[PDB]
Formats: C-alpha cells, sequence, structure tokens
C-alpha cells in the first residue's frame, strides 16, 4: 500500500544503502531519506576504498546456488559495463586468480571454475607471473604460486567514486541525506505495536518513515536480533605511494590475486598509491554481553594489526619485492559481516512488516553496487523470484548452532578466523580522512 510518494528511510548510506537509494530514485519514488552517522563517503563503509575486485568469482559448488549466483553477477556487470552512471569507475584490467597449497588450490577449482572457460590461462611457472606486468614490475619468485589469468571480463572499480556518484545522482533525483554525527547516527529503531515505524537519531529526531531499510552493513545487528545470522567481520588493507618517477611503468597492470596470500592493484591515479590486502580468515571481535552471549561489535581504526603489516611485506617479497620495505602511506580496517553461508540476506522482515533487510553482504559485496539496489527495491515491493528469494531470504535456521570460527572458505595467514582482543600491537601510519 505504499505510494510513490510514501516515507521510506534508508539506515546506512554504504555500499548497499546508496544502491537502494539509487534504485528507489529511478523507480519513481519521491520522499526517502537516508541516514549515516559519517558523510559521504563514509569513513566506515567496506565500499570506501581506492579499489574493489570486480570478476564473476563463485563462493559454493552447489548447483542452486552457483545459477543464483550468476544471475546476480550478470545484473551487476551490466552495470558496470552499460550503465552510463557506473561505466567511468570500471577498469577491465584482467585479473589473476591463484593459490598455493593443495586445500587452497581445491578453493580455487570452486572460485574460478576453469572448465568452464577455455580463455584462461594456466599459469605454474614464476616466468609466467612475473610477465603479467613490465619488467621490474613483478620481480618475486611466486613460490608454489598456481593459477588462472582472465585477461579481460574482470578487473577493479573505483569504489569510492562509484559510491559517490551513486548517492549524488540520488540526491539529485531527491533522494534526502542526512549525514554526520549525531544527526545521522541512528540509535534505535522505532518498535510499536510489533511492527518498526522507522528511526530516532542521536539528535533526538523521530524519523517516522512508512517502510524502513536496513542497510548499515557490519553495524547492522546493532538493531534488530538477526537469530545469528550475521558475523561482523574485518579486513585489513594499506597503501603504499609509489614515487613520481616510478608511477608509470606499474600502470595498467592486473589485478594480483592469491586466495592464500593476499592481492594488489594498479597504483590509483590521485596519489599513485597501490592498496594490498593480506589474505586471511577475518578478525571478529567478540564482546561478553551481561547475559555472556556472544557478538562481534565493528569499530572504527586507521591503522592494522601489526601481524596484519608482517603478512603484508610477507605478500611483497613473493611478488614486488623492491617495495617490501618501503612504509605505508595509509592503512585500515575494514568490515563486512558473514552470513553462515556467505549468502545474501535480502528480505522483508518476518514479523516487522515494515522491515526490509538488505545485508550480510558477506566480504563480497561491493560489485553489486549498480545493481543490488533493484533486488532490495523487489523485496519490499514482493518482486523476488522464488528462486532467488529461497537463497536469500530471512533464514535463522542456518545460523543455528552457528560456529563463530568457521573460516567459510577463505584462507591465509594463521587459517583461521582470529579475533582483535589477540591484538596487542598497531601500525603507526598518518591519519587520513576518508571521509575527505
Ligand atoms: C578490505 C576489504 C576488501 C574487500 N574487497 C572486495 C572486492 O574486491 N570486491 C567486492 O565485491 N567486495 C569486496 N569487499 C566487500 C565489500 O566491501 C562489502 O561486502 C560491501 O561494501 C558491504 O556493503 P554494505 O552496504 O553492506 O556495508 P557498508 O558499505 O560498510 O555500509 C554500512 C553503512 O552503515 C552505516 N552505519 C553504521 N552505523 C550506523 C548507524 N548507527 N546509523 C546509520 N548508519 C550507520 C555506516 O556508516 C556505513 O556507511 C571488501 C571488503 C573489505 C573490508
Ligand atoms: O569479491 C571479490 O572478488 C574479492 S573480495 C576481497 C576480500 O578482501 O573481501 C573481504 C573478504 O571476503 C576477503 O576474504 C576477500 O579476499
Amino acid at each position: 500500500a505504499v505510494t510513490k510518494s510514501s516515507s521510506l528511510l534508508i539506515v546506512g548510506a554504504g555500499t548497499w544503502g546508496t544502491s537502494t537509494a539509487l534504485h528507489l530514485a529511478r523507480r519513481g519514488y519521491t520522499n526517502v531519506t537516508v541516514l549515516d552517522p559519517y558523510p559521504v563517503p563514509s569513513a566506515i563503509s567496506a565500499g570506501n576504498d581506492v579499489n574493489k575486485v570486480i570478476s564473476s568469482g563463485q563462493y559454493s559448488n552447489n548447483k542452486d546456488e552457483i545459477e543464483v549466483n550468476e544471475i546476480l553477477a550478470e545484473e551487476a556487470f551490466n552495470g558496470w559495463k552499460n550503465d552510463p552512471l557506473f561505466k567511468p569507475y570500471y577498469h577491465d584490467t584482467g585479473l589473476l586468480m591463484s593459490a598455493c597449497s593443495q586445500e587452497g588450490l581445491d578453493r580455487l577449482g570452486v572460485r574460478v571454475r576453469p572448465g568452464e572457460d577455455p580463455n584462461l590461462v594456466e599459469l605454474t611457472r614464476p616466468e609466467q607471473f612475473r610477465k603479467l606486468a613490465p619488467e621490474g614490475v613483478l620481480q618475486g619468485d611466486f613460490p608454489g604460486w598456481k593459477g588462472y589469468f582472465a585477461r579481460s571480463g574482470a578487473g577493479w572499480a573505483h569504489a569510492r567514486n562509484a559510491l559517490v556518484a551513486a548517492a549524488r545522482e540520488a540526491q539529485r533525483m531527491g533522494v534526502k541525506f542526512v549525514t554526520g554525527t549525531p544527526q545521522g547516527r541512528v540509535v534505535t529503531l522505532i518498535f510499536e505495536n510489533n511492527d518498526v515505524k522507522g528511526a530516532v537519531t542521536a539528535d533526538g529526531k523521530i524519523w517516522r518513515a512508512e517502510r524502513t531499510f536496513l542497510c548499515a552493513g557490519a553495524s547492522a545487528g546493532q538493531f534488530l536480533d538477526f537469530k545469528n545470522q550475521l558475523r561482523p567481520t574485518a579486513w585489513t588493507l594499506v597503501h603504499i605511494a609509489l614515487k613520481p618517477e616510478e608511477r608509470a611503468l606499474y600502470k595498467n597492470i592486473p589485478v594480483i590475486f592469491n586466495i592464500e596470500r593476499g592481492f594488489f592493484f594498479e597504483p590509483d591515479e590521485e596519489r599513485g598509491e597501490i592498496k594490498i590486502c593480506d589474505e586471511h580468515p577475518g578478525y571478529t571481535n567478540m564482546v561478553q554481553s551481561a547475559d555472556g552471549t556472544m557478538m562481534s561489535i565493528p569499530f572504527e581504526k586507521t591503522q592494522i594489526p601489526k601481524e596484519a603489516e608482517t603478512r603484508v611485506r610477507a605478500l611483497l617479497k613473493e611478488t614486488m619485492p623492491q617495495l617490501a620495505d618501503r612504509p605505508f602511506s595509509f592503512a585500515r580496517i575494514c568490515w563486512c559481516a558473514d552470513t553462515a553461508n556467505r549468502e545474501f540476506l535480502i528480505d522483508r522482515h518476518p514479523q516487522y512488516h515494515s522491515l526490509v533487510l538488505g545485508c550480510g553482504a558477506s566480504g563480497r559485496g561491493f560489485k553489486y553496487l549498480p545493481s543490488i539496489g533493484n533486488l532490495i527495491v523487489d523485496a519490499m515491493e514482493g518482486k523476488v523470484p522464488q528462486k532467488i528469494h529461497e537463497l536469500i531470504k530471512w533464514n535463522p535456521d542456518i545460523a543455528a548452532n552457528r560456529n563463530w570460527r568457521d573460516t567459510l572458505g577463505r584462507f591465509g595467514g594463521p587459517n583461521r578466523v582470529m579475533d582483535f582482543h589477540d591484538v596487542k600491537e598497531w601500525t603507526n601510519v598518518q591519519y587520513r580522512d576518508i571521509s575527505k
């Protein structure tokens, strides 16, 4: 019974909240408000990054899960390739996907499905890896690396610039963004007569809405009982700034990715900075409540654990050893939230009639920026196809008996899901306000 002018409220102006705002606006809605405790682009948004990988990789070997993920990935790629708003930010550089151990290579097979793509080049010798870039870039020995190179049809997007472009387009189409603290910091949803009626912000403003979308990423569990469906989990990233004289050499290189070591990208234009991530199964931040119950609580930090730095420099030694001792120009932790099987959680709430969930991006949601809003709007409108709905629906049963330490098909570092409570030392990198 929504009209196009019904008050709609989105909690979170991150990747999926912004996508939702954009798609509501495109679909004719004229009374949408988005709330976020940070200015766009949010400093705690996982999407606020100079690059993200865009590729069609799979996360399951189950036929039904593969089919649904293919549908959603095709829609996202369509956006990056064909939507004038998103095309500017996508760079089809190609992508190397690799591993080292037998367990890693098994996982690589599931992810890459090399038998389905004759275009992939198989790499098994160090010289083959070095030849992916001009002489002097990939100087390392790539010890034990084996993988598959996609020459095109995969690459990277300028995540921050795409996020900002989408928000600014939503805004010019009439979406209200209320950002910053306290005005955009939601402190509770409004619970009235067994429904959610909107939200209250930290400035003590009451925001009533006909429908509320919860798109708060790793923080979503603060607001609602997810019945153990979400595990807030964090990853680590650094930048190294190349000198102006050395930047040309590194331009246009493919994304280099080993699922047991880490990955990096060509340098950004603004600062000539290479972004590097050490791969691992993630950090939780498990706190015990007065109940004695367990929950992972996100926090902002513009540093990484020293152990993460060690893993980054180890990766660089194997690939770009000439850079392995360079000081970092930027470092941060980056949060998302994993469902029990890393499938998305996009549905109407089963009891709260007015609430729509758009979360559980499971550390792989950025690439859906162009498209995921359509699916979240479909959920509000009741238009999700049964096939897709079955995979992404509200699902407490999959999260019952939950193992919080499940590595969920990820590898690297200690091959354990770690915890920030175990971290004793952090880096000392210069602060940068990425909300600009
Ligand atoms: C290091 C790293 C690398 C990654 N690499 C890739 C990749 O290569 N490719 C890919 O596809 N994905 C990648 N991902 C995953 C991807 O970034 C996330 O899955 C995706 O961005 C999550 O989107 P989201 O909208 O759910 O959350 P976010 O974009 O994090 O947005 C959550 C929003 O909630 C807001 N919020 C928090 N508290 C409140 C509050 N109290 N009130 C209102 N709003 C609030 C926050 O300010 C934030 O803006 C990566 C993630 C990380 C951390
Ligand atoms: O979706 C992709 O193609 C890359 S996600 C990159 C990454 O850093 O995202 C965060 C976590 O899911 C990590 O395991 C993972 O390697």
